[PDB]
């Protein structure tokens, strides 16, 4: 409908904002080799997982969105819902790892004082994502595991017409990577304020990162729990704007990275 337009074009802008910057953070990793750190190599799996779920779901999204019927064929439908959750969990696992591995070099080392270098980032980024492509295992294939989309339009996920296994991955997904980073965040703040400015600018850093993955996913997930057990409770407007404040997110944490500290803002500006 012609009154729709003005909210569409504005996308098309956040999307091209947030695949250039991520794909400029990447660049500044690549071009530069003065951040080839571990905890650089984590924010670069960060930045990885941003600029997925830019490039790929940016456009179907918007394209769903300016067109309300979807007629790109079943499997593209399937890969684009795949993608998307490969990214959204990728970025709150790498910002999972990312806040354990700072927990536990902040930890007072008496345990780890050993390797904190490509093994360990290694390991731990591929099995996060090998983490995502398990969720992706069951999501493709429904029927054929467990007997359980039956629209020729409006195609969305397979288990939307379950309630208690999506409540169950949302609580997983989102409560336990938060409250156990939020655990972990709490005793590095009281490691760091045991010790002491630089670890005050990483320490505001990861707070940014805290504020947009808490205060711009909230609203999803509490849809998520408040949708489930009341049908009435449905908003269409509403579902888009969280799902976009989620992306909004995702491309806040490319401008989280230089505003905190000083290194970025000379490799940006060349
Ligand atoms: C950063 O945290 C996350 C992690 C995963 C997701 C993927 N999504 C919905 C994603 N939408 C955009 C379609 C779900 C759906 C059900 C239960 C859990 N997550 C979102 C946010």
């Amino acid at each position: 409908s012609p009154q729709l337009m003005p909210l569409v074009v504005v996308l098309s802008t956040i999307c091209l904002v947030t695949v250039g910057l991520n794909l400029l953070v990447l660049y500044a990793v690549r071009s530069e080799r003065k951040l080839h750190t571990v905890g650089n190599l984590y924010i670069v799996s960060l930045s990885v997982a941003d600029l997925i779920v830019g490039a790929v779901v940016m456009p179907m999204n918007i394209l769903y969105l300016l067109m309300s019927k979807w007629s790109l064929g079943r499997p593209l439908c399937l890969f684009w819902l795949s993608m998307d959750y490969v990214a959204s969990t990728a970025s709150i696992f790498s910002v999972f790892i990312l806040c354990i591995d700072r927990y536990r070099s902040v930890q007072q080392p008496l345990r780890y004082l050993k390797y904190r270098t490509k093994t360990r980032a290694s390991a731990t980024i591929l099995g996060a994502w090998f983490l995502s492509f398990l969720w992706v295992i069951p999501i493709l294939g429904w029927n054929h595991f467990m007997q359980q989309v039956r629209r020729e339009d409006k195609c969305e996920t397979d288990f939307y017409d379950v309630t208690w296994f999506k409540v169950m991955t949302a609580i997983i997904n989102f409560y336990l990577p938060t409250l156990l980073m939020l655990w972990f965040y709490a005793k590095i703040y009281k490691a760091v304020k045991r010790q002491l400015n630089r670890e005050r600018k990483a320490a505001k850093q990861l707070g940014f990162i805290m504020a947009a993955f808490i205060l711009c996913w909230i609203p999803y997930f509490i849809f998520f729990m408040v949708i489930a057990f009341c049908k009435n409770c449905c908003n269409e407007h509403l579902h888009m704007f969280t799902i976009w404040l989620g992306y909004i997110n995702s491309t806040l944490n490319p401008l989280i990275y230089p505003l905190c500290n000083e290194n970025f803002k000379k490799t940006f500006k060349r």
